[PDB]
């Protein structure tokens, strides 16, 4: 019982994170293989930032202007590419700790952990959700560029994230690891305002299952709706849309707990109209949205 | 900029989980060295739990009944001997994967991270607190006893935890590396209620400082107190009694900010007495009081 906002154990990316330097700026790589991942924005000073132009920057910057280092041991660069907004830097070792590992591109409010690095040294781990504007909200200081956000499946890490960039409002922006932004944000230090932050309605619902399952139980009320009524209600408080294929795959917890997902919506839009009358959920005063029904099912179950 | 319920890394602690199996009971184990550290409950039938007399159960088992898995390799036992709570199983290879490491017992207020583990295999890490009345809020399932809780100051892990028990109102208890209970619980299926779970005020006004930090100043009034006027406030709200000690902990956070602590200790009563009125702090709807003064500083200023 309980029920924790729960990263991914990190050894297997720890085991990947590497220290990238050129000129005078340090930030993290991701070293698979011979190939270590890092953001473009490596190669500017904080004035190239205003404007740089990264192919007439990067014609400067020859293999060894790019210092890596594994723990306090170098790796020889022999190759250096630019894919979208991330560098590619072939070294001549592969990466004894390199795991089984995938490439994805996540949706907006897929959730994944982050391994917060400086200087290819991993500070701490936290759970983080792709919000519907296509930010995150991290924590993440100067140096942390090129910490990288995960998922596991048993034994393969699915990197979906690369740290590169926070916004004046102190959000988070980045790119998969083929190096193309989520949303559209820019590798430049320019006016980069995010949409609204709606919040993830299929994960609020997925909590409150894992609430339910868990003994917190008073917001259950007698009340059912539809789709489309719920959908009204969701408009009205900057939730995201619920479709059937979220119903779909609330199934599975609807069959555990034997509540019908639209009677959980119900709870949701009372609790929406009425707010928490200062209750709490799971120790939380508000409505939790950073847990997939994946996630959900996966801590309640104890899926290693 | 941003501020996250933040883990350790847990490669350090990944590396030292086996699986320990005595008759048909599986729980977690901790490979340090040459010796396997777990819950002595793994002696016990289910039906033993209600009275178990564990030194007699002892007698009945030997080396060869302790199966210790490592992966799929199992560990030769060469020796057992019951510490208080845990058994201490000699096995006949040292951990290669050992890392530098203590054994602490903390205080309550005191915050670590918890690697779940199930059959030995980590499925995920998260952030904790050793509350006031020596519970924590955990996520276990069946199987995820003898997971433990843990620090990282830089190379050295200090474990403070390993999980033994859910009490029937579903918090957890267990001990520290030596066996020693927190508070007064026991390896026994009865009747254990927890005493008041206070809020830990130095870790609340560590956060509202880590908040100003973020940009989060809503909160910050006109007003100061005095530490007798504000634990009179703090004793109606159950939360703990703030200390000169608390207070010179909070000096640093103090001093980066230039907010007295007792003008913080002002809005934290402001808040307590008028609450948030639908506002948040850090995404919070609620005073979060799992993050110390010295988690703050750590993720603030970045360190590995
Ligand atoms: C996340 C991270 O480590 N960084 C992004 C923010 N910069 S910076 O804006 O200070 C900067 C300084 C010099 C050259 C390039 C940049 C950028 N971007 C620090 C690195
Ligand atoms: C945390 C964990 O893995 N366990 C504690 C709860 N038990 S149990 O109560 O089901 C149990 C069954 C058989 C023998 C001993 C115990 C105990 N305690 C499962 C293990």
């Amino acid at each position: 019982s309980g029920f924790r906002k729960m990263a991914f154990p990190s050894g297997k990316v720890e085991g990947c994170m590497v220290q990238v330097t050129c000129g005078t700026t340090t930030l993290n790589g991701l070293w698979l293989d011979d190939v270590v991942y890092c953001p473009r924005h490596v190669i500017c000073t904080s004035e190239d930032m205003l404007n740089p132009n990264y192919e007439d920057l990067l014609i400067r910057k020859s293999n060894h202007n790019f210092l890596v280092q594994a723990g306090n041991v170098q790796l020889r660069v022999i190759g250096h590419s630019m894919q979208n907004c991330v560098l590619k830097l072939k070294v001549d070792t592969a990466n004894p700790k390199t795991p089984k590992y995938k490439f994805v591109r996540i949706q907006p409010g897929q959730t994944f952990s982050v391994l917060a690095c400086y200087n290819g040294s991993p500070s701490g781990v936290y759970q983080c959700a792709m919000r519907p504007n296509f930010t995150i909200k991290g924590s993440f200081l100067n140096g942390s560029c090129g910490s990288v956000g995960f998922n596991i499946d048993y034994d393969c890490v699915s990197f979906c994230y690369m740290h590169h960039m926070e916004l004046p409002t102190g959000v988070h922006a980045g790119t998969d690891l083929e190096g193309n932004f989520y949303g559209p944000f820019v590798d430049r230090q320019t006016a980069q305002a995010a949409g609204t932050d709606t919040t993830i309605t299929v994960n609020v619902l997925a909590w409150l299952y894992a609430a339910v399952i868990n003994g917190d139980r008073w917001f259950l009320n007698r009340f059912t709706t539809t789709l489309n009524d719920f959908n009204l209600v969701a408009m009205k408080y900057n939730y995201e849309p619920l479709t059937q294929d979220h119903v779909d795959i609330l199934g599975p917890l609807s069959a555990q707990t034997g509540i019908a997902v639209l009677d959980m919506c119900a709870s949701l839009k009372e609790l929406l109209q009425n707010g928490m009358n200062g209750r709490t959920i799971l120790g939380s005063a508000l409505l939790e949205d950073e847990f997939t029904p994946f996630d959900v099912v996966r801590q309640c179950s104890g899926v290693t």
